[PDB]
């Protein structure tokens, strides 16, 4: 797997487990095409979105479902998500590690790039 | 002004000068409309996007385009923008101060809203 | 002022009022003295620590009391402070902004430089 | 280990490796007692710092040196180092997780606790 997504609840000092995404592709149309969601597991990861094979040159983006996460725990949010939108692979295949830190009215995001 | 939108460079040091963003909101048809847009002044801070009267209760995106900040720098950032999704106004009319902090494959957005 | 500190509260999306900071200054001896303190503003910001005469060149602590910040808000936190340690005026008088923004097992802090 | 730190590097996109860090134990007249120290591996993880039975309750601090991992990439950094000072265990052992996002002149540093 060339790309997998951590989030992490900075009100609990968690994993954010059961976080819902959904990812996509952009489209020669200028529109976003899903391809691949999951939600995360136990140690706030979702792996196994995509292949090497199919995960070819282009822009990606990853929608993750804060504000559900944050309704779940009774707690008022500022976003309707956090999106994360990049181009890949544009020097080749690497392997993407996309981070999270929630908070209810701020969020971060980093991507580790790897080999 | 009720939006006001910062902008943080995290590898200088400094206001992030001239970058330029727009904002959505959802219409009824779930499509974005062409809402405001901007740049940042020598502040890294943009005014004046809209009025009490225009910024009514909605769903609204602001897109800041962080990729040609640092290209402009020489940099080949990772994000091709950071996006702020969020309802505005649903309890009544509020201020709202987005602030974004940026690094080359980091980002951190945050909001502060007051009650006018 | 030469030195000013915004704090701000990812959980409520607001200022966070009252803060306490105390600001040392690293001495001859290696020891770290007092140099100022102050609590925040309704804004979030506590100015008027120095002045430019005062605020020669040196190794700066500001210790931020994010704990009992959270704790009188009914939250144990993870963090004891906030601690921001940093070289000033190594190239002549600069002002600095400190910002710090608070969850309550994180926080973050960034510094915007200018040069008078 | 009942204590882990991690450290990512926000300018390229990695793990920071080969930082160094420091975490001491405050004594009974207020000051810092070191007990151990290492640096960061190639994937930007320091483990093996302390042991269950040692990790007992009290004020720990991490000291972790960002201005030489700035200073060996060629870039002026802000901080001497970034700071984590907080209490452990005060509802009994826990496993930390701490994470330093790092940029030149911007640290973020999260906790995660858990079972
Ligand atoms: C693939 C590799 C060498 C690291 C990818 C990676 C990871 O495997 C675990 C991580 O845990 C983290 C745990 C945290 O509490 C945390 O704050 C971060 C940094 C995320 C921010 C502040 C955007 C990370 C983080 O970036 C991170 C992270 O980037
Ligand atoms: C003097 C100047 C051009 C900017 C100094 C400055 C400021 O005057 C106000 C600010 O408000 C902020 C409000 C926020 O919600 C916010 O997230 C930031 C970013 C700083 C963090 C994430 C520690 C800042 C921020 O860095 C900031 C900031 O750096
Ligand atoms: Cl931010
Ligand atoms: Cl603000
Ligand atoms: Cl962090
Ligand atoms: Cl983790």
């Amino acid at each position: 797997c060339p790309l997998m997504v951590k989030v992490l609840d900075a009100v609990r000092g968690s994993p954010a487990i059961n976080v819902a995404m959904h990812v996509f592709r952009k489209a020669a149309d200028d529109t976003w095409e899903p391809f691949a969601s999951g939600k995360t597991s136990e140690s706030g990861e979702l792996h196994g979105l995509t292949t090497e094979e199919e995960f070819v040159e282009g822009i990606y983006k990853v929608e993750i479902d804060t504000k559900s996460y944050w309704k779940a725990l009774g707690i008022s949010p500022f976003h309707e998500h956090a999106e994360v939108v990049f181009t890949a692979n544009d020097s080749g295949p690497r392997r993407y590690t996309i981070a999270a830190l929630l908070s209810p009215y701020s969020y971060s995001t980093t991507a580790v790039v790897t080999n």
